[PDB]
């Protein structure tokens, strides 16, 4: 039943707080803080792995949404390892997710422009970065679950290069969901399209000379996202399909995966 099926993936989710060692702070957020940790698994082995920290309907919530997450079973998403709830002298809730030495996918752009950092990236790989989130988004909207908040900073690179979506912002909202505070796939599908941009121009922040303030009118005009300097017309393309202002004419994850797997398959 619905019942049994959200007690079974609430039992899986829970970590004892004695399996896992707390290190070094990676970064330090608004309302959390992201440490390097150490999880103790059921075969004696250590692993290494990244800890998000963050009343009891909250909590409730918290463990509910957690449990969900740890169900995502595809390549292209994050796999959620489990959470705990420490307290403090109130909770604190931690969330336990895989460690990815090569971090978030907008960091991994603007090093990629700096000697130092990883090489130049080329337009082989740039797509396949977006044929990976678009993988994830089709799994994602399939099983008719929300993202809303898709961003280069949200994706991140796993060891092997996959892209994998995760932490399921004005500049990344659709025009209908500014006004109408309404949400559906297909204003995850529009974040897509300012995702793909953000690859394309190698990191830049949406809409170079607009203020935020100024988006819902900017939108409204008919104003959308520039085409980046050395972007193929049909890439272009794809992503102004996601931008459409009817939310009904935008493509679906899995029209836009497959329309950007063909054009992957195009180049030499
Ligand atoms: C040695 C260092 C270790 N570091 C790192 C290694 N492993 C993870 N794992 C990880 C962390 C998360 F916070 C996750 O939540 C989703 C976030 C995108 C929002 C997640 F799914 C995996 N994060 C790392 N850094 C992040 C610190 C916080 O800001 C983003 C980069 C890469 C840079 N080098």
């Amino acid at each position: 039943s619905h019942m049994e099926e959200l007690q079974n993936k609430l039992e899986d989710v829970v970590i004892d707080r004695n399996l896992l060692i707390l290190g070094r702070i990676l970064g330090e957020g608004e309302f959390g803080s992201v440490m390097e940790g150490n999880l103790k698994q059921e075969d004696g082995t250590s692993l290494k792995v990244a800890v998000k920290t963050m009343s009891q309907r909250e909590i409730e919530e918290f463990l509910s949404e957690a449990a969900c997450m740890k169900d995502f079973s595809h390549p292209n998403v994050i796999r959620l390892l489990g959470v705990c709830i420490e307290m403090s002298s109130i909770p604190k809730p931690m969330v336990i997710l895989p460690f990815m030495k090569y971090g978030d996918l907008h960091t991994y752009l603007l090093y990629s422009r700096l000697e130092t950092g990883p090489r130049h990236i080329p337009l082989q790989t740039l797509l396949r970065f977006m044929v990976d989130i678009a993988l994830g988004m089709e799994y994602l909207s399939n099983r008719n679950f929300l993202h809303r908040d898709l961003a280069a900073r949200n994706c991140m690179l796993r060891d092997d290069m996959t892209v994998c979506v995760a932490d399921f912002p004005v500049k990344w909202i659709a025009i209908e969901s500014l006004a109408d505070r309404v949400y559906t796939s297909k204003s995850d599908v529009w974040a897509f399209g300012v995702t793909m941009w953000e690859i394309a121009t190698r990191g830049m922040t949406p809409y170079p000379g607009v203020q935020n303030h100024e988006m819902y009118d900017y939108l409204l005009h008919g104003h959308r996202l520039k085409q980046p300097e050395d972007c193929l017309d049909e890439l272009y393309e794809i992503m102004y399909s996601c931008w459409r202002t009817d939310p009904l004419d935008r493509p679906t994850f899995s029209v836009l995966r497959l329309q950007l797997e063909r054009l992957l398959e195009s180049l030499p």
